[PDB]
């Protein structure tokens, strides 16, 4: 699945993950640590919406 950051437009793709910030490819959005934030704008997970 893909989620968009409502603040800046960054797309979190579960297939790509966010390796530079400790999230390997395949990690579901729900499993990402609660302290992880948008790598572009710093928005918390609450500001993402599932596409
Ligand atoms: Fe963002």
């Amino acid at each position: 699945a893909k989620y968009v950051c409502k603040i800046c437009g960054y797309i979190y793709d579960e297939d790509a993950g966010d390796p530079d910030n400790g999230v390997s490819p395949g990690t579901k959005f729900e499993e990402i640590p609660d302290d992880w934030v948008c790598p572009i704008c710093g928005a918390p997970k609450s500001e993402f919406e599932k596409l």
